[PDB]
C-alpha cells in the first residue's frame, strides 16, 4: 500500500474474527464470526435495518436473531453465510479491496484437508486475491513472545492444541488435538445452570451466557479444596443484572465451568486435561528434545486469559513429567494476540516472498496449488 507492497494480517477462528492491516502490533478491524437472521418474524414498515446482521451489528442487536453460528471449532457448520462475513471485513471496515493485497490467515490447526482450497478458491477464484498465506496458529506466538524451543498449548475458542516445538517444527505423531477449549467452556455454562435454576437455553441468551462468563467468570486453583469455599457467600456470588432484566448470581459456576479444562470427568469423557495432554504431546518426541520445552511452556489464546490460570499449571504439570528442571510457564501479559502477532512480523518481512501462494500459481496448478505448496 502507498511506497511499499504491504497486506492484510489476519486471524479467523470460530469466535472472533482480528482484522487488520500488516505491520501492526495488534487488530483494527474485529467481529464474531456469525450471521443472524430473523427469527422474531411478524411483519414489517419500519425495520431494523438488515437482511443478514452480520458480527458487530449482529451481537448487538440479538433479539430479533438467530445467530447462525459457522466455524464451530475450525469445521464450519455450511459455507454460505462466511462469504457475507468476510464482505464485512475488507470493504465495509477496513475499506480495501480484496482484489489488491496479499492476505494473511491463520490455519486452526488441522482443519480438513479440502478446507485448505475451499477457502484459498472463495479468495482466488472468487476474489481474486494477490497473495496469501494461513499460518498454523502456535508456532507465530514463539517468536513474538522470543522463545525457539518450548511447549505451546494455544486455545483461544473452537480446539484445544497442545503443541511440542523445538528449534525445528513439530510433526504429527506427537502434537494433539481436542475439543474442550473456550467456546465449550462459554457453553458448558448452561448444561451446569440448572441446579441454580437458570438454563439460557435458546439463541440471544446463549450469546449472553458467553458475555457473563469472560468478564467475571474464574479458574479453580484447586478445585476441590474451594468446593467448602462455596460456602463462603463472598468470594463466589455476585450479582449480573442483566441489562434486560434477570439476575444471575453466578456463584459456584464461576469456577466449575473453567475447572472442566483440566476436569473432563464432569462433562463427562476420558479425556484428561490440558495438564495431561501436555505431557502426552512432549513424550511421543526424541529422547533428546524435551529439556528446553520443560523450561518454557508457552500458553495462549482467549482460553488462558482467565484469572488464575499459569498458576495452576506451575503445580499440576511437575507432578507427572520429568522432575529433574526449572519448569517454567510463560503466558505474555496479553497472551490471547499470539497468533495475531507472530503473523504480523510474518507479513511485513520481505523473506516471506520465498513460501506463499500469488495469483497465478492457482491457475497454474488447480484448486489443489494449496497442498502443492504447503500441506
Ligand atoms: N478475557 C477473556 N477471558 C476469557 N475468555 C475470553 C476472554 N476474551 C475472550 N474470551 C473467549 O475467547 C474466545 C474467543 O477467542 P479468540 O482468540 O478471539 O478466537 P478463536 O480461537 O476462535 O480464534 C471466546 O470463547 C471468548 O468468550
Ligand atoms: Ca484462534
Amino acid at each position: 500500500d502507498e511506497d511499499e507492497t504491504t497486506a492484510l494480517v489476519c486471524d479467523n477462528g470460530s469466535g472472533l474474527v482480528k482484522a487488520g492491516f500488516a505491520g501492526d502490533d495488534a487488530p483494527r478491524a474485529v467481529f464474531p464470526s456469525i450471521v443472524g437472521r430473523p427469527r422474531h418474524q411478524g411483519v414489517m414498515v419500519g425495520m431494523g435495518q438488515k437482511d443478514s446482521y452480520v458480527g458487530d451489528e449482529a451481537q448487538s442487536k440479538r433479539g430479533i436473531l438467530t445467530l447462525k453460528y459457522p466455524i464451530e471449532h475450525g469445521i464450519i457448520t455450511n459455507w454460505d453465510d462466511m462469504e457475507k462475513i468476510w464482505h464485512h471485513t475488507f470493504y465495509n471496515e477496513l475499506r480495501v479491496a480484496p482484489e489488491e493485497h496479499p492476505t494473511l490467515l491463520t490455519e486452526a490447526p488441522l482443519n480438513p484437508k479440502a478446507n485448505r482450497e475451499k477457502m484459498t478458491q472463495i479468495m482466488f477464484e472468487t476474489f481474486n486475491v494477490p497473495a496469501m498465506y494461513v499460518a498454523i496458529q502456535a508456532v507465530l506466538s514463539l517468536y513474538a513472545s522470543g522463545r525457539t524451543t518450548g511447549i505451546v498449548l494455544d486455545s483461544g475458542d473452537g480446539v484445544t492444541h497442545n503443541v511440542p516445538i523445538y528449534e525445528g517444527y513439530a510433526l504429527p505423531h506427537a502434537i494433539m488435538r481436542l475439543d474442550l477449549a473456550g467456546r465449550d467452556l462459554t457453553d458448558y455454562l448452561m448444561k451446569i445452570l440448572t441446579e441454580r435454576g437458570y438454563s439460557f437455553v435458546t439463541t440471544a441468551e446463549r450469546e449472553i451466557v458467553r458475555d457473563i462468563k469472560e468478564k467475571l467468570c474464574y479458574v479453580a486453583l484447586d478445585f476441590e479444596n474451594e468446593m467448602a469455599t462455596a460456602a463462603s457467600s463472598s468470594s463466589l456470588e455476585k450479582s449480573y443484572e442483566l441489562p434486560d432484566g434477570q439476575v444471575i448470581t453466578i456463584g459456584n459456576e464461576r469456577f466449575r465451568c473453567p475447572e472442566t479444562l483440566f476436569q473432563p470427568s464432569f462433562i463427562g469423557m476420558e479425556s484428561a486435561g490440558i495438564h495431561e495432554t501436555t505431557y502426552n504431546s512432549i513424550m511421543k518426541c526424541d529422547i533428546d528434545i524435551r529439556k528446553d520445552l520443560y523450561a518454557n511452556n508457552v500458553m495462549s489464546g482467549g482460553t488462558t486469559m482467565y484469572p488464575g490460570i499459569a498458576d495452576r499449571m506451575q503445580k499440576e504439570i511437575t507432578a507427572l513429567a520429568p522432575s529433574t528442571m526449572k519448569i517454567k510457564i510463560i503466558a505474555p501479559p496479553e497472551r490471547k494476540y499470539s497468533v495475531w502477532i507472530g503473523g504480523s512480523i510474518l507479513a511485513s518481512l520481505s523473506t516471506f516472498q520465498q513460501m506463499w501462494i500469488t495469483k497465478q500459481e492457482y491457475d497454474e496448478a488447480g484448486p489443489s496449488i494449496v497442498h502443492r505448496k504447503c500441506f
